[PDB]
């Protein structure tokens, strides 16, 4: 019960920061109960889910989210129950890493890119450690606190209560299996996205075709900046054998290592 119940009046909505299928997000401010502190927040207002069954499901996931406490996982500050369900999130000033990489390709240096993989993999392991399957992981579901500090957006479990085929493990596509190991495959696609400075994985190829492509042993291409210790880690995540895949603990070490000598593993444009 680490989940704060917020009063509609404790916060104000400044601007719409987009709207998805799940809900609508706003840049806003929140003045906590009996405090003269003004926190910048993101307010995830939820869609058509007013059924008593659904609201109990929402709340139950809201407590789960509210107990996920890790530096690289976006924190849930509280919930506001009124006419609509509002999820008061920590504001991420630089938007999503995908947009950010597509907007900084030139100035994004090897040392940052490698430290983002450690950061993502760190947050991911926390979920595998809490036995929570992310199910979402894409460069679009990683947000930017500071360009040095990224955080993962844990909505995969909530979104469950519009198919991301190109980020999915073959077992997820063909047998609807979601393990912390399918989370490793998605992680591979995400790290490929950052190394390509936000490219479309398998662009122009239809979703239906993707399964057979992967079955024919075909994978995502080698990104120009990538070395061989790098592009290898990527293909180990895309192993048809769900258990041949590296663990999130492994990925942390082989990237933590890699981050100690960046340019050795990434060929940017100096230095
Ligand atoms: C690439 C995927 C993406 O756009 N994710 C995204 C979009 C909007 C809102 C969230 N939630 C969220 N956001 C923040 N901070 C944040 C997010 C996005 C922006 N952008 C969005 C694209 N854009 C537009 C449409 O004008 C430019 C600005 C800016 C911003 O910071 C002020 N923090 C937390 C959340 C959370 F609720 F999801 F936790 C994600």
């Amino acid at each position: 019960a680490l989940l704060r119940i917020l009063k509609e009046t404790e916060f104000k909505k400044i601007k719409v920061l987009g709207s998805g299928a799940f809900g609508t997000v706003y840049k806003g401010l929140w003045i906590p109960e009996g405090e003269k502190v003004k926190i910048p927040v993101a307010i995830k207002e939820l869609r058509e889910a007013t059924s008593p069954k659904a609201n109990k499901e929402i709340l139950d996931e809201a407590y789960v989210m509210a107990s996920v406490d890790n530096p690289h996982v976006c924190r849930l500050l509280g919930i506001c129950l009124t006419s609509t369900v509002q999820l008061i999130m920590q504001l991420m000033p630089f938007g999503c890493l995908l947009d950010y990489v597509r907007e900084h390709k030139d100035n994004i240096g090897s040392q940052y890119l490698l430290n983002w993989c450690v950061q993502i993999a760190k947050g991911m392991n926390y979920l595998e450690d809490r036995r929570l399957v992310h199910r979402d992981l894409a460069a679009r579901n990683v947000l930017v606190k500071t360009p040095q500090h990224v955080k993962i957006t844990d909505f995969g479990r909530a979104k469950l209560l519009k198919v991301p085929i190109k980020w999915m493990a073959l077992e997820s596509i063909l047998h609807r299996i979601y393990t912390h190991q399918s989370d490793v495959w998605s992680y591979g696609v995400t790290v490929w996205e950052l190394m390509t400075f936000g490219s479309k994985p398998y662009d122009g190829i239809p979703a239906s075709e993707i399964s057979s492509i992967l079955e024919k042993g075909e994978r995502l291409p080698q990104p120009p900046i990538c070395t061989i210790d790098v592009y290898m880690i990527m293909r180990k995540c895309w192993m048809i054998d769900a258990d041949s895949r590296p663990k999130f603990r492994e990925l942390i070490i082989e990237f933590s290592k890699m981050a100690r000598d960046p340019q050795r593993y990434l060929v940017i444009q100096g230095d």
